[PDB]
């Protein structure tokens, strides 16, 4: 083994052992740093890192400094912070984004074996130094802290992905029954039947994207006109069922916007964070009641509601994603090979295009009655002066 | 079957039909053009989108208003343009951003199937029309456009990667034969080892993440003064072998900016664009000579150069990728679970703190000497007063 030890403490080098199994390949085969210790000035080394400086100081001092700024952010002692741990934060001393930061600073394993070296010096060490050594004392700090903060954020959390999984429901839901949109698209399919002579045009359904290059094609009269206002204006003394057709798919807007990876990512954060907590309450339950302890007072009332209200979630979205694979297959699509982001954005495109066109035809037809006015007018006040004319013929 | 057909040629609708193999489950089971037909003011349709306006017009008009932006920006006529594909664009008439946008609009299988309709009315053809149909009629048109355009960005392509081959298999030799390095890691060793005390600290090795950790230890003496200045300093009089550690990694800043994905998925568009060119050379090739085809002279000289330059890209290559996974061995790190971006960021980041180091330790070198001649000035200068107020005494 064979390196010698110091005469006092020393500060520490927070590096990462390499495991003696991932040897035998490497550079440290031919590394031996026994040499070394005959090299160094080891009194100089001591000297200029030595764990006092008089105040203990072992932890480095990025990590350090790092602490005493949420320390001084915080602004409670290790006496209240073990308390608002404990009590499941009863004052409301630990904001969502102090037990966020609490969490980064979570002593780690070498950590406390460190200052275990100098654990009749608490009254010497450091603030962050003592801080870190006061909160690994604490019974399964990590697991209280991170029970603490989801709970905190369970309620937003949740608010955050029930609308998505609505949305995705509604949204399928309404593109499966809608009405409009079914006699939409088969007058649109006569459309491009009739105008896609002999092949190209003995269709018996198209893409859905399809819907997306109607306004494509432009009228040979005013190139303002388009397939789409022509359909648009058609519709309404043919097929007026048709124009319900924002009213039924008035969801799409915002199934469209559903990233289906970051919906994922926050019913998995849900579900495991919840697993997590249901497990710190197995162990905290199995433990004998501590005055000032109120975890498993707390975190039962909150399994409570949390376990069912997360289950509905589950529910809600099994049923939105079952919804979705049937509204993709109803318009020809690959079930798997596209999202609702995709898929009702195809939709959600197309609103925007009829919503577009119906304006610019009503802005159209009130030309048409601006003009027929003249047309009307016109043909009132020309007869008037024709009857004068007349009359100063006769007269 | 069952759809009339217009008295004359309508324009066209840009839809995506579904294959009748993909129907069964759809809406489209429930849907029946042949009834619209019988509603419809067919005769109002065929005035309002005919095909003539007279120019012909059947191409829709978002794509042929994409196509007049492009010619009126290539500044060709279509014999030109045919010219330009056949002798692989011997004047020069088509540069790479062109062949880029001229690979966008290339007529599809419904579009030419369309303009086949009215094969007999070139002359009435708009713009658009016209130049899609042309561009039909050139034998291998795409692979003509897309072998010429690989051409021509394929000295870029390789000048873009290799660079890239060349910073992996260079930074990944240096760190695995850097002397410098090797004696800096033992020496590092021999410190955490030492300052560590007890268990924390009987390390083999490292993980070379550590390194970047070594600045963080602050001196107990002066706060600015690192365990890396500290190192840095120490090794001038003891181990001055690992200040060539900058030298001996000079190329790890270039390797730490390799982005591998990016990377092979140059390479990926290089191997398989070559291919492709080979391909349409084996099939031109089996084609009588025409006149004015010039693409078996050029491509087959093409890929005497390409196929060697390229082969020879695929194993320096091949070879880096071999180097680095050995030189990640040489670390204990894992094999398949870090890039090179990541593995050389540590060393990079490590290199430009031992020179922010290097450079502080020499701003302090500096006011050592500036105050050390206030001390020799002053250590002369007293003496000199000294030896005038002996005298003075004496006389």
């Amino acid at each position: 083994k064979s390196i010698p030890q110091p005469t006092n403490a020393l500060k520490s080098f927070n590096w990462s052992k390499l495991p003696e199994n991932k040897l035998e390949g490497t550079v440290w085969t031919e590394i031996d740093d026994t040499k070394v210790f005959k090299i160094l000035d080891l009194e100089d080394l001591e000297r200029t890192f030595s764990a006092y400086q008089k105040e203990l100081s072992v932890i480095d001092g990025r990590r350090a400094q790092n602490c005493n700024i949420l320390l001084s952010r915080l602004k409670l002692s290790n006496d209240e912070i073990k308390r608002a741990i404990l009590t499941m934060d009863e004052q409301e001393d630990l904001p969502k984004d102090m037990l966020e930061q609490l969490l980064k600073f979570v002593p780690e394993k070498s950590d406390i074996d460190l200052l275990e070296e100098h654990k009749h010096e608490l009254d010497r060490m450091a603030k962050a130094d003592r801080f870190l050594f006061e909160m690994s004392r604490i019974n399964h700090y990590q697991q209280r802290l991170q029970s603490l903060y989801f709970k905190k954020k369970f309620a937003e959390r949740v608010a955050e992905v029930k609308p998505k999984v609505e949305a995705i429901r509604s949204g399928s839901e309404e593109v499966f029954r809608s009405g409009a949109l079914k006699q939409l698209l088969e007058v649109v399919l006569a459309f491009g039947n009739y105008m896609n002579k002999g092949q190209r045009g003995n269709a018996y359904g198209f893409k859905i994207s399809s819907l997306n290059k109607i306004a494509d094609t432009k009228s040979s009269i005013d190139k303002n006109i388009t397939l789409l206002h022509y359909l648009i204006t058609i519709v309404e003394n043919k097929y007026p069922s048709v124009l319900n057709l924002n009213e039924e798919l008035r969801d799409i807007p915002q199934a469209a916007k559903v990233n289906m990876t970051e919906l994922d990512k926050e019913i998995s954060t849900l579900r495991s964070g919840l697993k997590a907590v249901e497990t710190e309450l197995e162990y905290q339950k199995s433990q004998p009641p501590q005055p000032g302890d109120k975890f498993v007072s707390v975190v039962s009332q909150f399994i409570t509601v949390a376990s069912f209200s997360f289950s509905d979630v589950e529910d809600l979205l099994a049923e939105a994603k079952d919804l979705f694979t049937k509204a993709v297959k109803h318009f020809g699509e690959e079930a798997g090979k596209i999202q609702p982001d995709e898929f009702f954005g195809i939709f959600d495109q197309f609103l925007q295009a009829v919503s577009e066109a119906k304006q610019e035809n009503e802005n159209m037809r009130k030309k048409k009655e601006e003009e027929e006015r003249r047309a009307r007018m016109e043909a009132q006040l020309k007869e008037q002066r024709e009857r004068e004319r007349k009359m100063r013929k006769a007269k």
